[PDB]
């Protein structure tokens, strides 16, 4: 069966869209830089490790999907210095989405988060993403673009063994979900800073890790229309480190007003005609 | 044919969505009482005075839709004492949403504004809602539940000579388009306080204003689930005012996180497993 396509970031970066729009998966080599990843995952280390289980009794949204030894970090900007700059500029994420969305308009992060999966993590079931947030992707057409799609970027090598994810090619353009079956997938086998960019129909699962030993971690960046509302806020981020941000970055992490594709737009988290940094006066590439 | 079935906010509370689901419009007789519609001109009517053209070249988003002689004012709460309070927390409201968007889960404000329309303003074309702004709901499959409903507000008299509200019944429904006539229409004719609701669905326009000598005025709150993302930002609303609402009106303004109906939901807005009010520690109900 065919493996997962492998495109490079630097050279086949118009290819990469069709080819997932085509077989609703895609491998990018080199997606972040080795300096990136590890900055990225110095600087998340300690919020990793205080980090409670998923469905923490003290949490007001706890997480009862997720496997009670997994780790999920998220609203990485005021943790990640390596995040807030390189990954939400990255020229080949947002030649990606604007390829995606252009048909919807402006889009922006739905979730960045990074993950780790403790040893002997079991795999995930078989799913879509969106499920437990989203209804309504659920009653969208069947051939209606994708309204998400996530870069699951690897910070960690993955293997086979230690649970790298598994992808059902051509099955986001599934309505039948009777052939649904692990005997269906491929893997996406990575070094760190590649990535696996899928859609929000494509299914997939997290590996079962198999050694007992290795622990997994990824950052998973699932990007959206503005039209759909993040799963996460950064209501509470602070002022200078949000000004500190491009113009782009600050749209991206709702610190913006968004457009819709429509031919006269007339705009969304607006303010009597006016935009959210115009209005607040919002300062963009302030060192802090 | 069938005029617009009129209910009573008083006694058919538990009729009013079923009715807007069968007919795709329905009539609430004093939806807000006399002192609420008197409060909420006063507190807003400097502000519609002040407001320029719809598509003023001073402005960030224009709005390229909206007759010029139109004037639209949003985001009230940090207008309107009548709003934040007794709107916001309308009783009717709030059942008539939960009836509506118990499928997808929580709702909050998509928009409230203010409309003026001036003398001999022209009747709009008829059309649904939600087009310049969201692309995403024209991909929704047919029998989609309503995604985001509209509560048109008479504040002052709705008249056939002046322009009230046209709709055709059971246009929520249609597919084809081919029948799409004026013809077609019935009015809203509402004494100020009566609220005329319809689906984003349902096909309908503003009348023409025939005397040349009338102004009309609405208030229009389109309330949505919250997976889909506002037309309006409160982000820069004064903390003191977002602290002197009730923790439901705060979250109809997205000072709150979110959840949807899944099962094992994971919610929206959320900060690492927490909630937005959690996190910035939200007081609620402060006098000001
Ligand atoms: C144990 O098996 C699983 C675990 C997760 C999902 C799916 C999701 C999801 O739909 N959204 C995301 C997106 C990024 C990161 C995490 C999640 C997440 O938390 N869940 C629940 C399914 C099955
Ligand atoms: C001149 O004819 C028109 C004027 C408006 C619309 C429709 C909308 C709309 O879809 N959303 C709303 C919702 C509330 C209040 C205003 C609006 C609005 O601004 N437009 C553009 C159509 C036709
Ligand atoms: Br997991
Ligand atoms: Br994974
Ligand atoms: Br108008
Ligand atoms: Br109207
Ligand atoms: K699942
Ligand atoms: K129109
Ligand atoms: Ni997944
Ligand atoms: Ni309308």
């Amino acid at each position: 069966k065919s493996q997962i396509p492998r495109l490079s970031a630097i050279n086949d970066l118009h290819k990469i869209w069709p080819t997932v729009e085509e077989h609703g998966a895609a491998i990018i080599e080199s997606f972040l830089s080795l300096d990136i990843v590890r900055r990225l995952n110095e600087e998340v280390d300690p919020f990793v490790k205080i980090e409670p289980i998923p469905a923490a009794k003290t949490k007001d949204h706890p997480n009862h999907v997720l496997s009670t030894t997994t780790r999920l970090v998220n609203v990485l900007a005021p943790i990640s210095k390596a995040y807030r700059e390189d990954v939400l500029n990255s020229k080949v994420l947002h030649r990606i989405c604007s390829d995606a969305f252009h048909v919807y308009g402006d889009y922006w992060v739905l979730m960045g988060a990074v993950m780790e999966l403790a040893p002997s993590n079991p795999a995930q079931p078989l799913h879509r993403d969106m499920r437990f947030s989203h209804p309504i992707v659920e009653y969208l057409k069947p051939d209606a673009p994708a309204t998400s799609i996530n870069f699951l970027v690897a910070l960690s090598p993955f293997t086979a063994e230690n649970g790298a994810t598994h992808v059902i090619l051509g099955s986001h353009k599934w309505q039948n979900l009777s052939n649904v079956s692990m005997d269906a997938t491929v893997r996406a086998l990575m070094n760190p800073g590649d990535a696996l960019l899928i859609t929000d129909s494509t299914i997939h699962c997290g590996g079962a890790e198999t050694t007992g030993t290795e622990t997994r971690r990824l950052l998973t960046i699932t990007m959206g229309i503005s039209q759909l509302t993040p799963l996460e806020s950064n209501l509470a981020v602070p002022r200078p480190v949000i000004e500190s941000l491009t113009p782009l970055a600050q749209r991206l992490l709702g610190w913006a007003s968004q457009r819709s594709a429509a031919p006269r737009d007339i705009g969304l988290l607006t303010i009597r005609g006016n935009s959210i940094e115009k209005t607040m006066n919002l300062k963009a590439e302030q060192p802090l």
